[PDB]
């Protein structure tokens, strides 16, 4: 069938060892990336080998898992994608850039103001019960805030994800314990707005 | 501009032996127009006015709006469903490209039909059974109630409706008999056109 | 020993104008007996032999056994459904006890019926709409597919089946008209007995 | 209308300050009980007061939330109950007691052996994806293992809960981070078997 075996791989986030203070500590990123993310990577790779999914791209694996209702594969493959997306969403504070004019317009149009968007994104992330994610998605020029639970993700949907925050407790418990609002508040300072704008141009 | 529907071409003729014109009257003039009315009502006076149905569906899904998602997606599902069928003498045939991908994912066309049929039979409650194209690999997907691959980064090729209203008047609980007769009204040229858009 | 059903006393007469004898023919002899045989098939050769249907349902629910849960609970749901109805001349009345709890919980019987009815209309897809007693406080519950309060620490008082097969032959897409006329067959004697013991 | 208003309350677990080493540290119990459990208690009391659920038992409030699909009420009220049950399920390693011959009888029958039960329960709890709980329940004399998600709980069901472990990440992340198997491994050493026996015989 093939003799060109491939697996998924992960590269260190550039800020892995220095951290994302004051939002996310270097300690948290160690357990988050070397623990959770690599666990999802190894499990996705184990479940796909020796099957018709070997060598398929991660997004094809995610959509096959979703359409065939394969829970174990969906949970690991989509968690593998969500964290890779999550790392691009953030940067050390001095390297975040700013909201582009074009992106600022669509935030105003969909939410009134940038300040209002942040509060509604934050309140939505706080209200997201249990493990999951809160997303900013672009629907053909209209922006929306989406909550998902556990590994569910808009990567499966006909939308463009612009931004996500992880509210699984492992994303913040070492630094913030039960104070998720304090986690989300400081997380705004590490949002990589250069990436959000680049996601908008596609 | 409100969303609108046009009668399926075979509305008065029916799709015997799968679906009678009687059933099509209730299915289109009842259920499908009901979904159309609710959708227009839910969108009227909102920021969703003058947006496509697909945008309306994805807005409903991403914002977890059940009432809007259920009616707008059901509105899309039936329009796709009607396009998937034709009277037995106007079905066309499975294209060489499509047979090729069917054989790849399921071995043979006969095997595909079998598994597709078993999947629709196993689909408990209300819902739909779909054939989708995932970047060159075909898959059979069951969805519940109004759920639909129209939300997903996949291409739907074919669907059969297994809500009981799609078949109860002609077949009552004989859903297997509905599905196997349903194969005779599959609009294969539509399926092939979905593969090559 | 394996589970059994006995014919509803009114199987040949129907519940006109709510449910015809024909609908009852497919509803009982088709679906309900199908759920019975599959429940019987799944518990045969297993540790569930000898256990009551309720134990089987709770075992299926706690172990996430979908096939066993769907069949066994639908098997219970339909039995409870039949006892909830009677021919229009044999429905009995709302007792003073139940009437007090209805207006305590819902304001008036008129507001209750409207809201129970509005609830069943809103119960999207296949499912059931229930009146339940929670230690003296009553509530309206919507469930999907085979889901049921029989698993819960509540006492069920009344249910209407809104699977489309429950009503499609008599009312097709007119679920409100099925519910409107379903009220005339509510075995209000039975609902009051559920309120005791 | 009456003149004896009531509220839900919590008492400190007896081991709150000593901890449950090596399974759960005193620091975790501080955030878990004083943080999470008390937050669930105040939200439950705040949601019911001034309503027709005021002065109703915790179990009645839960079934009303569940039957009427009241998400905010169900999540807080049921989590209030889940943790209270969880604290009774545990005791310091020197005060756990032993499995009674009658409880041992039902375990062997439903699971083959006590060794096989612990593995199944542990494997079930490791596979419980996201936030949730893993339970041992008695169904009219037959025992079963149940996984639930987020706040879901057999307190809603016509069964007797015998034992639960909390697998929300806040239950273990400060002591064990992503090593949930190691948390569950040590958690067996703090299981209060005499509480499990009392649940069976009541
Ligand atoms: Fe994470
Ligand atoms: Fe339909
Ligand atoms: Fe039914
Ligand atoms: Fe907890």
């Amino acid at each position: 069938h093939h003799h060109g075996s491939m697996l998924f791989t992960l590269n260190d986030p550039a800020y892995l060892k220095t951290g994302l203070e004051p939002a996310i500590s270097a300690k948290t990123l160690d357990f988050h990336f070397n623990g959770h993310h690599k666990t999802y990577l190894n499990k996705t790779n184990d479940l796909v080998k020796g099957t018709s999914l070997e060598n398929k791209s991660l997004e094809d694996v995610i959509l096959v898992a979703k359409t065939t209702n394969n829970a174990a594969l969906f949970n690991n493959a989509t968690q593998l994608w969500n964290h890779s997306f999550f790392w691009d969403c953030m940067a050390p504070t001095n390297q975040t850039g700013q909201i582009s004019p074009e992106l600022e317009k669509l935030i105003k149009e969909s939410f009134g103001s940038v300040a209002d968007f942040k509060k509604k994104f934050t309140d939505s992330a706080i209200a997201n019960f249990g493990s999951g994610w809160t997303w900013l998605v672009n629907i053909n020029g209209k922006l929306e805030i989406q909550n998902t639970s556990n590994a569910e993700s808009p990567v499966t949907l006909r939308v463009t994800p612009l931004l996500t925050v992880d509210v699984w407790e492992h994303a913040y418990y070492l630094d913030h314990q039960n104070r998720r609002p304090e986690y989300l508040n400081k997380w705004w300072e590490v949002v990589n707005w250069k990436f959000v704008d680049q996601q908008l141009k596609q």
